């Protein structure tokens, strides 16, 4: 029924990580273990479609990724740290249980005294909740700007899950749900939201719908040392749940298919991503991937892809932006920017 | 007269239902302190910091296998008996909780899975130290007041008992600093416990309590001051007392200006459940009548994010709360974060 009609977005960035490990490398050091299960296939780059991923220098902490981040948007949107009244952490990654690691990343920027903070968990739909929440601070006269921030650190899923698997005792059927763990990538993004008569020119947040089937919260189960995940029925009722969703997102936002000139999603794999655009009819051409050289970068995946898309000149004004993504729970949120 | 503004403060905004859990198991302070005594004895400890000083002589634990969100679980479901509604109803059902069961999912999906939430059913983590309740009930009174959903659930289940016996493990080394020991002893002063909160539209529930909200400080320059994982915190508890009270100090200058507060005219102060001397300090800070004021740390320690709605629905249980009650909730978290709110009763 009733949109964000003044809720901006006045800046946006990324930090791509530094090291590359390609899927060929890490097969190496594999072999042995396929081998022995008599494995043929080389189920991340020809299976998942994943050929790298980045990660981060020795112990960069996810509130370093974040606060990198926090300050190529802030400078993007050519705004100060005191402007900020909010700032939320997005990220999968955590440095701890308590505090806050959104309270580390405004210590790092020096936010003042007035700057809320707080984490919000969710999966890779972290972001677009986190948008959500500040614009609705934004709308009510909270806050005039805030920063969304999101810092993904895998490198020590990669010491840690390589070595369980490369060990001379090993397991058999873990090896599979266990892989999924290697298709995660170190990435950063952040956003700096505002109050639209102060940026009149920039991109706009509608906001959109959430729907949930919270029945399948087993399928992926992620600790700091490791990802145990079935991804196979997680694709289908992710699906499932994507179409109930945009049925949702028909009656809320007024939306079809042929009206929207990008889709912003979550990157997870080449299967993931075909079964997506096959179920919905969707022009493959609108639909920008960086899973092949970056790998899962969880929550930051969409607002990185956004930052990428901007940074190559791909979005005229006017343009209808969807943002999307199927999360853990199971969740699944879209929502709609107007470049 | 002359017109005003709301101040930002929440409009049509209710409390629904309100529960908390107790958890079963209870660790005297004595068992502890014979415990550490061999260790107090060779650092020269001579008082006893748990019973005397911090004024805590007992607090509860789960079984082993207890899970955040089984206590969130158990919490929700009275809450909802409180509101007299079934789970259908739920709109929107944040974890507020410092324990966690994963990285991902949210703890807030197990939770909702657990109760069958419906399909329209939205589902996030919030995790803030101990200010992440009232944050949590902010993000959904926002919602609530715009009308998106007509009722919300907000769950909180903590649990210590890793925390507990790996740090009491620590604390018994031969080789124990007496930093380290001082460091990771507010560690023992924690309990676990649960509480869920249903926040509803005024419209559909006229007699129950208003949620107002309130303000927010920060002093995000203080986010080292007490650190946690799994096994194990880190505690300044001597610069959080300090940076504490000078930050709930700025916010109560704020609480003025948007509340229109004055201690003389709040019935009630739902604070930080820590210790005696972190309440005393507050109370004699504020010049705030100590009877206003309900303390459960003696006998559950500090609860984390709970201990709010906690005192609350203590207060509930004890009948201390009339129709007309102004309710102060006031929250200095680790980060350093400070949220002062109003619930009228």
């Amino acid at each position: 029924h009733m949109l964000f009609q003044n809720v901006s977005i006045a800046g946006l960035a990324h930090i791509d990580a530094p090291h590359t490990l390609t899927s060929k490398e890490i097969n190496e050091r594999l072999q042995p273990t396929y081998d022995r299960l008599g494995i043929k296939t080389d189920v991340l780059g020809d299976v998942a479609g994943i050929h790298a991923r980045r990660l981060w220098d020795q112990d960069v902490q996810a509130s370093d990724a974040a606060t990198q981040a926090a300050r190529k948007a802030l400078i993007d949107a050519n705004i100060g740290i005191e402007k900020i009244g909010l700032l939320i952490n997005t990220s999968v990654s955590r440095d701890y249980l308590e505090p806050s690691t959104a309270s580390i990343v405004s210590g790092n920027l020096g936010v003042s005294d007035h700057c809320m903070t707080f984490d919000v968990a969710n999966a890779c739909l972290a972001f677009i909740n986190g948008m959500d929440i500040a614009a609705r601070m934004l709308e009510r006269g909270e806050i005039d700007y805030a920063l969304v921030v999101d810092g993904e650190t895998a490198n020590l899923v990669y010491e840690k899950t390589l070595e369980r698997m490369t060990s001379p005792d090993v397991t058999e059927e873990e090896f599979r749900n266990e892989l999924a763990a290697l298709t995660l990538g170190c990435g950063a993004a952040a956003m700096v939201m505002a109050r639209s008569e102060l940026v009149p020119d920039a991109p706009r947040y509608k906001g959109g719908v959430t729907r949930s089937a919270t029945e399948w919260n087993k399928l992926c189960r992620g600790n700091l040392d490791r990802m145990v995940t079935d991804t196979r029925l997680l694709l289908i009722e992710g699906i499932k749940l994507a179409q109930k969703t945009f049925v949702a997102a028909k009656q809320v936002l007024g939306w079809a298919v042929e009206e929207l000139d990008q889709f912003v999603i979550d990157q997870v794999s080449r299967p993931h991503t075909a079964a997506f655009v096959k179920s919905f009819g969707i022009d493959p051409a609108k639909v920008m991937t960086i899973f092949g050289e970056h790998g899962n970068i969880g929550p930051a995946s969409v607002p990185i892809v956004l930052s990428k898309l901007k940074e190559l000149g791909r979005l005229k004004k006017g343009d209808r932006i969807a943002l999307l993504g199927i999360g853990s729970g199971l969740n699944c949120s879209m929502a709609e920017v107007v470049w």
